[PDB]
């Protein structure tokens, strides 16, 4: 049930009763005006709200509800509460005419920019992002990965569309978790997850066995993008993919190939050697972020860094400085607030990631 | 390779090439006018003009392996069919740097593509006449019909793959890069084709495929020359899964385990069957729709043959007696059947070649 009516200047306003995302089952009474689509496709539309009271801009997400399992997103959305996840404020069910179909609505933080336009915005003016952002939104990036990997949950489908952008703030926040599912050991998983370019190698080869690294795999391609200014691995067929891969990395060894599909899916490839990792970059590129690239992007899946060792990787030692800024002057977002549930796949990591003027009474 | 010039200051290659369909003697060709066409993965394509007929060829440079031979010659030997591009000769010779040895493939050279003409109509918001998509989908099916008897799946055909002589209405199948002989209770790879065109059983990763993939992809040709644009879109095998689901509804139990026999363990929202009639526009003719549904089925064993698909009411127009080309030409050959490209189905002779043929 929702109630459409109209303030006293026109404004046509929209009043449901949804339940708060995280903590106690206390129905809520909320208003919002201004609807507009800011893109769909496959899930369904996505809309773009006003709060009627505080002003606020929300992002609904709206996606039709199977009437027998409830949906896996709404269950994985409650259990995530991270500053660099687009937080779940309120959900509620609703439909549309007839149909005698329901649709289950995600009201959600709205964040004005994306990676992939940001990418975009300068890629075609034949230029790359400042390598300071670059260090600030891939940090923000593993930030997230390595909380959700705590409760074993894996993204699936990392991929600059769904990083999200203040630009004022430099604050990220992944999003998108219709692709998302906890992952446990001796479970099958559907290997036809994830978009092109970003695919793991082993997804290509059709692996059913595998862990959250794949997430590893695609945020290292995200990196490279944004210091190449375009995929690294692009390519129309997983064929295509696998053939720039291995420009890349080299011939994958029988053991490598172990690692990935067991199954072995019968190809032989061509014999190339290793491309030395500093001739794929630009001239001045820092070669801390090409050492990263190359302890993410890994034939072997558990040879790659997990989110929380990427996090403490030296590329991103100029976050930990006391005295970094973003270029418009104002102070970097919150980076070194870590819970003991981000910190629990390697606790003595907080020796590095928390500095010691972020510990100062 | 010997490198030289005319007299006019053109700069001439000559090679001693091996006939591609021929015995194994030989000869020495020469070629001008080289320049780069296409490029990605499997190396660079230039078009070359004959320094004796001054016909235009296609050169197709790719790396090669010193340890197994390049699958895509071997195959290009067997192959004769006018429907799909000829290797006229192939040579060896050295370039980049580390002494890597260059297979050079000398083919046809057409002058446009499927992919091409379909992005003009698509740009001026128009759809291709229903014309040019019979000739260019018979075609095509022709040439899938003849590899198949073979046992030899192409598994990549995609629009950029159709070669098009906009005069003579003649398409021709390229780039069997990919292509394998599918032999049953072998394994293959189901990381092949393309985007918007991979059939659903290679979604779900089985490696147990047919030939009946080539017929999926070749489905997903007709349906986007039908549309202006792909119908199965999607960055991911969700959502190109996901727009099957809208189109052919959710498969059953029994299509699942037809597919891939391994079950992928998921569960996709139970969406009813979109009457075919509502997905094309109005003026879509009937016989078009009809000749989608039989070829972009669930269940490969019961998608149509690419022989079977020649046969469908869908190209009677072609064999018309009186039919002509829109420039006013006649049309292609389009019933020089042979007994090889026939075999799946030789009492499909009587409907294929009409009684004004030869
Ligand atoms: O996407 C978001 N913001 C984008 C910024 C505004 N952009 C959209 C409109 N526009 C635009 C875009 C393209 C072309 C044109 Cl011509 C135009 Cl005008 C300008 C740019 N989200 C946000 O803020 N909270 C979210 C919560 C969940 C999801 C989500 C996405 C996919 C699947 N599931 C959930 C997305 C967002
Ligand atoms: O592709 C072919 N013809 C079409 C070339 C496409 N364009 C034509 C002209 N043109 C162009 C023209 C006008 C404007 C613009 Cl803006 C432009 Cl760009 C530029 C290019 N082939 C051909 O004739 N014989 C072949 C043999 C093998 C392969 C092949 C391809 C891939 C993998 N394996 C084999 C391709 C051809």
């Amino acid at each position: 049930s929702m109630k459409v009516s109209r303030d006293k200047d026109g404004s046509k306003v929209t009043t449901v009763v949804a339940t708060p995302g995280q903590g106690p089952d206390r129905p809520q009474e909320v208003s919002y005006t201004d609807t507009k689509v800011i893109g769909n496709g496959s899930f369904g539309v996505v809309y773009q709200a006003k709060l009627c009271d505080s002003g606020e801009l929300v992002a609904i997400k709206k996606v039709l509800q199977d009437k027998r399992f409830k949906n896996r997103e709404l269950q994985i959305m409650r259990k995530l509460d991270h500053c660099n996840i687009v937080r779940l404020r309120y959900f509620f069910y609703s439909s549309g005419e007839k149909k005698d179909e329901v649709y289950l609505n995600l009201v959600l933080d709205y964040v004005p920019e994306t990676v992939y336009r940001v990418a975009r915005h300068y890629s075609r003016a034949k230029q790359t992002l400042p390598v300071i952002y670059v260090k600030l939104y891939m940090y923000q990036l593993f930030r997230s990965l390595a909380y959700i990997h705590s409760f074993g949950i894996c993204h699936r489908d990392i991929k600059p569309q769904n990083l999200l952008l203040d630009p004022d703030t430099a604050v990220l926040k992944l999003c998108d978790f219709g692709s998302a599912k906890q992952l446990v050991r001796g479970e099958p998983n559907v290997s036809y997850i994830c978009s092109r370019y970003y695919r793991a190698p082993e997804l290509i080869f059709g692996a059913t066995d595998y862990t959250s690294s794949i997430d590893v795999w695609s945020a290292g391609c995200v990196l490279a993008e944004l210091l190449l200014g375009q995929p690294i691995f692009p390519g129309d067929s997983g064929v295509d993919q696998l053939v720039e891969i291995i420009k890349v990395l080299g011939t994958p060894t029988r053991e490598q190939i172990r690692e990935m599909n067991p199954n072995y899916t019968e190809f032989k490839f061509p014999q190339i050697k290793a491309h030395p990792w500093t001739k794929v970059f630009r001239p001045r590129t820092p070669p801390e972020a090409i050492a990263l690239c190359s302890r993410l992007l890994e034939y072997t899946p558990t040879a790659r860094l997990t989110p929380l060792e990427a996090c403490a990787h030296s590329f991103f030692d100029e976050l930990r400085d006391p005295n970094v800024k973003l270029p418009n002057g104002r102070d970097t977002p919150a980076l070194f607030n870590f819970t003991t549930q981000e910190l629990s796949s390697n606790p003595p990591l907080a020796t590095i990631l928390i500095p010691p003027h972020a510990r100062i009474q």
